[PDB]
């Protein structure tokens, strides 16, 4: 469920803790949108793993890419 | 509901974690309009960027 | 073979007709490589249709991802 | 002839050596173009330094991206 996922991102933004592509997620979503993150989600974007970091951040560089040629038709 | 880069945003994130969008953000997915919705998407496209570029240090 | 796509660049290279997609990517790599485009192509560039233009840009842009996550392990 | 920027993207090719930069554009573009590589190329491809290899490959991205950009007018 997207309620068990919606609960996750409010805990995540709170701690900056839990699964570290979602923090990402968040983060990408706070830039996004014009909206200052959460220092617990800050925190964690300096912390985390460079190489794992970047798989993530390059995922979501496709994800945007499948939903860009989307709106192409 | 609310604005339109708001909406692709959140489609955006519900996409980057696998999470399957609300029937409410996915019905307006289908009625943005399309060139509004490239001129965002393309946007986040440029602030993933300097995220990765930052993580190249 | 590549040989006969390379015939094909350099003829697309000096007049700038041919594949649409193939004088948008002499295009990117003249950008990805610091070098000037012969006019040919870059007279193209501003020709090219909007629509179709975009479908491949986007499209190398997909490329680019496949070659960094490569990168990345 | 008059194409400096040519004799060298010649060189590349049927001999893998050369700016890490240019081989790896070569590359995207052997990509971009549905082209297979020359052996020359692809051999370099994986003896490229992790670290630079993506510096510039990221850089090619952000050039697609000012080229996408350009076209959305
Ligand atoms: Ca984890
Ligand atoms: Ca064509
Ligand atoms: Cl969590
Ligand atoms: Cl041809």
């Amino acid at each position: 469920l997207s309620l068990t996922g919606l609960k996750r991102a409010m805990l995540s933004l709170i701690d900056g803790r839990g699964p570290t592509r979602f923090v990402l997620a968040l983060l990408a979503f706070f830039r996004f949108t014009a909206i200052a993150p959460t220092r617990a989600v800050l925190d964690r974007w300096r912390s985390v793993n460079k190489q794992t970091a970047m798989k993530h951040l390059l995922s979501f560089k496709k994800e945007l890419g499948t939903l860009t040629s989307a709106i192409n038709r």
